């Protein structure tokens, strides 16, 4: 109808959007689309699974904005240890969840014309995938790299092992290549953008003054306002969805908001001077300069960035300092205060990015390889 089937570590119901949302909303207007939803146990209470909240529906189809939703709930899902000793249980446990997947899994593989695989758990459905509907196109979106998500060996081993037999291997980043084992099927294809950006910029949510935006909580470092906020008095600091509240650093000039929608988010982007990425740790991967989603939505705008140096990357308008240098932080800022707002990059929305995640070999430019 085109099918599509997506596997990942997110369910698409999670208020939090994150870009295999985007891309899920844009399958769902081509398709059929349903959204498997992995490495959920009853374990998974145990550390604190942002869904939770769906847990009464585990295990069901449940009907979402047009995509049929599953959260698989096992008693335990495999995961990385961090310990080297308990490398064999891992493998074993990996083993054991690929080898029990859920009917609903097997049938909706089957259905399917597409499957997505997300970077990370979904690597351990793939050889499934092709055994049970040869004939769908394999499609891994890498969000992230794996040795950054820190995915049990397992997963890395088996991501080498059936990389090669994946029909589009869609790279947020060029950066994250020196770590795929594979060639020929590897592609880039950065995150997209609402084709109506724009449009929700509009109207300002600032009355007069200076006023900066942060949004999003990835690696949320409250110190980083708490010394912006002092030394820029005459900033608004504009705090949304940090994933925490207001930190007791942080001045009268810093407004701190609860998760907001994205179209929402996007009024503050566009009529801010200039927006933050205050990631707490430069401990990032070089593609986070590419993959970061509010960098990315600052960028659309050509709205000029602080962020730390190790996510500044290949980018103008971006103004690095490094985490816990107070100095560092107000030269970020002075210098992202003076900086033109220019629209050096250029950012297909998620319908064009969705195209080109499909089949990027119909866009010959998102080859990585010969
Ligand atoms: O209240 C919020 C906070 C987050 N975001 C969006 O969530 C995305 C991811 O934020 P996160 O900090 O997790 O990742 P990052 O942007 O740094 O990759 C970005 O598009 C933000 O626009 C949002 O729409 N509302």
């Amino acid at each position: 109808r085109p099918c599509y089937l997506v596997l990942s570590s997110h369910d698409f119901r999670t208020p939090r959007r994150a870009n295999i949302h985007f891309i899920t909303d844009q399958l769902a207007l081509r398709g059929t689309t349903r959204f498997f939803s992995l490495r959920y146990s009853r374990l998974s209470r145990m550390k604190g699974d942002m869904r939770l909240p769906l847990d009464d529906t585990a295990n069901t189809v449940v009907s979402h904005n047009g995509v049929d939703c599953y959260l698989w709930r096992t008693t335990v899902h495999p995961f990385n240890t961090r310990r080297s000793w308990l490398r064999p249980v891992e493998d074993a446990m990996f083993r054991w969840y690929a080898a029990h997947p859920p009917k609903q899994l097997l049938d909706w593989m089957r259905e399917s014309d597409v499957i997505v695989f997300e970077s990370g758990i979904a690597v351990a459905f793939i050889e499934l995938a092709k055994r049970v509907n040869p004939a769908a196109k394999l499609v891994y979106r890498a969000s992230d790299g794996l040795s950054t998500i820190n995915v049990a060996s397992y997963i890395e081993r088996e991501f080498d092992r059936v990389a090669p037999t994946l029909d589009v291997i869609a790279l947020v980043s060029p950066a994250m290549a020196a770590e795929v084992v594979s060639r020929d099927n590897v592609f880039h294809v950065g995150h997209g953008v609402d084709h109506n950006l724009d449009q929700l910029g509009d109207p300002s949510p600032y009355a007069e003054g200076i006023h900066a935006v942060a949004v999003g909580s990835m690696l949320f470092d409250p110190e980083f306002f708490v010394v912006a906020s002092k030394a820029f008095p005459q900033v608004t600091f504009h705090v949304i969805g940090s994933g925490m509240g207001r930190h007791p650093g942080y001045g009268d000039n810093v407004i701190v908001y609860g998760e907001m929608k994205h179209a929402q988010t996007i009024g503050y982007i566009k009529h801010a001077r200039f927006g933050i990425a205050p990631y707490a740790s430069e401990q990032v991967p070089v593609y986070l300069a590419d993959s970061s989603m509010k960098l990315l939505q600052y960028d659309f705008f050509g709205l000029p960035a602080v962020c730390p140096n190790a996510v500044v990357g290949p980018y103008k308008s971006r103004f690095g300092y490094t985490p816990g240098n107070a100095d560092s932080v107000i030269a970020a800022i002075t210098q992202a205060l003076e900086a033109p707002r220019v629209r050096y990059r250029q950012c297909l929305n998620w319908s064009d990015t969705t195209d080109r995640v499909l089949d990027p070999r119909a866009y010959p430019e998102t080859r990585l390889y010969p």
